[PDB]
C-alpha cells in the first residue's frame, strides 16, 4: 500500500490545490503552476500517484465552499486526470496495467 | 445544439483517436500526435469540443476490441480529459460553466 507520509507527503500535493481551483472552473493556468504540480507528482512513484491526489482531494474537502465557482462532478473528474495533462502515467492496479487518469478518484468519496 | 457533420467534422477528431489508444494502456505519446489532436480540438468551439469527443468515442466503440489492452472504466475518464490535456476549455452547458473536462463523455454511453 502506499501509506500518507511517507510514500507521498501529507499534506498532499501542495503546488497541485491551487490547480485543481484554476483548472475546475476554466480559468487560464500560468505555466507555473502547472509545472510546480506536476514537478510533485513526478516524485511519487506510478503506484502512488493516485493515492497523493485522493488525499489532497479528499483534505481540500474535509478543510473546507474547498472549490469556489466549481461544481462536484467536475471537480473529481478534474483531479482524476491531473495526472493526465502532466503526463505522468500511474498503475491501475496490481496487474501493472498503466493509465494516466485515477478512477479511484473519479469516484470519490468511494473508490 | 452542436450538430455533427457541421459543428464538427465526421468522423470526428481522427487524429485524436490514436492519442486515446497510447493514453488508455499509460504508453509513451509522441509530440507529434498530441499536437495533432489538440491541433483538431482547437478548431472546434468551446460549446462543441466535448460533443466532437462523444461522437469519436462513441465511433471507436460501434466500429470496434476497440481499445487494446484498455479498460472500459479508464478508456472513457481519458477521452474525458483530452480536452484538459491540450489545455483547452470546454463550456459545460447553458450556464457557460466553463471546465477543462467533459463529463457526458464520462459518463458514456448514457450522458
Amino acid at each position: 500500500m502506499c501509506y500518507p507520509g511517507q510514500a507521498f507527503q501529507v499534506p498532499a500535493l501542495p503546488a497541485c490545490r491551487p490547480l485543481l481551483r484554476l483548472q475546475c472552473n476554466g480559468s487560464q493556468v500560468p505555466e507555473a503552476v502547472l509545472r510546480d504540480c506536476c514537478q510533485q507528482l513526478a516524485h511519487i512513484s506510478e503506484w502512488c500517484r493516485c493515492g497523493a491526489l485522493y488525499s489532497m482531494l479528499d483534505s481540500m474537502y474535509k478543510e473546507h465552499g474547498a472549490f469556489p465557482r466549481c461544481r462536484r462532478e467536475v471537480v473529481k473528474l478534474t483531479a482524476a486526470s491531473i495526472t493526465a495533462v502532466c503526463r505522468l502515467p500511474i498503475v491501475v492496479d496490481a496487474s501493472g496495467d498503466g493509465a494516466y487518469v485515477c478512477k479511484d478518484v473519479a469516484a470519490y468519496p468511494d473508490a
